């Protein structure tokens, strides 16, 4: 039972989820027998812009606690010049790791997944943020809740946008659209539109390629069709923004 304190509360260590080096993150009991998943951060080899970064990043989630639930909680913290420890919410698993094992979806699970996600993205976008790299490990499960752990700020190419590409001035709110869009989009056809697609060179130029036309299958629910190509139009002024996706009959239609 190695020990923590923050901010004047002890938590014993269970154990330490994934991996990680100068980022740690570890599954803790309070002396109230609850679950926390508590983020360290070792500073000590830690340059300015990676500092402010870090900072920037606690701000904006310290700020959004109050605004959505589809954000992780952070109960607390404590940072200093060596180091940071944070007091997070526990999520059961993070999204990657749960597609990579479930064969389907129930589609209701897969509705309600959706929408935490708008939920949780739209919040970012009204404070100004654009996530720019979302992915599924950017979401943890939470008692069947999807929660967005990550805004990007701190310091697989399937997600990645065609503006994020044309780039490497041009990256806004649509950018995490064609993410979302591409997470969906696995999650209703067991893989992201371009993963059959081989070299890492030939993705990329599929993603901004007008030529390459993505493979829509007819499903069912032909709302999830229609949402699936909105989200994923090569243009972004084309591309549906996310008021216009918590307005679909997708989200709003059972
Ligand atoms: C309850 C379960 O929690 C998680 C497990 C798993 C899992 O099965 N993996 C990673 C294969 C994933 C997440 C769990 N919960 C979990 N994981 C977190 O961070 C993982 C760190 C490692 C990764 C790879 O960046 C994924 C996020 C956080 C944070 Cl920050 C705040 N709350 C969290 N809850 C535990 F491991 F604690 F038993």
């Amino acid at each position: 039972n190695e020990c923590i304190s923050v901010k004047g509360r002890i938590y014993s260590i269970l154990k330490q989820i994934g991996s990680g080096g100068s980022s740690k993150v570890f599954q803790v009991l309070n002396e109230k027998k609850q679950i926390y998943a508590i983020k360290y951060v070792n500073l000590e080899e830690a340059d300015n812009q990676t500092l402010d970064s870090y900072r920037n990043e606690i701000a904006y989630l310290n700020k959004l606690q109050q605004h959505s639930d589809k954000i992780i909680r952070l109960y607390d913290y404590e940072i200093t010049d060596q180091y940071i420890y944070m007091v997070m919410e526990c999520g059961n698993i993070d999204l990657n790791s749960w597609l990579k094992k479930k064969k389907s979806i129930d589609p209701w699970e897969r509705k309600s997944y959706w929408k935490n996600m708008l939920e949780a993205v739209h919040t970012i976008h009204q404070h100004g943020i654009v996530h720019s790299d979302l992915k599924p490990a950017n979401f943890l499960i939470v008692d069947g809740m999807l929660k967005l752990i990550d805004f990007g700020i701190a310091n697989t190419v399937n997600y990645m946008p065609p503006e994020a590409i044309k780039d490497m001035s041009k990256i806004s709110p649509k950018s995490d659209v064609w993410s979302l869009g591409c997470i969906l989009y696995y999650m209703t056809y067991g893989k992201t539109p371009f993963q059959q697609i081989i070299n890492q060179i030939s993705k990329l130029h599929a993603i901004i390629d007008p030529n390459h036309e993505i493979e829509f299958p007819d499903i069912p629910e032909k709302d999830l069709q229609d949402v699936l190509k909105c989200c994923l139009k090569r243009d972004p002024k084309q591309r549906i923004s996310i008021p216009e996706l918590l307005a679909h009959p997708y989200v709003q239609i059972q």
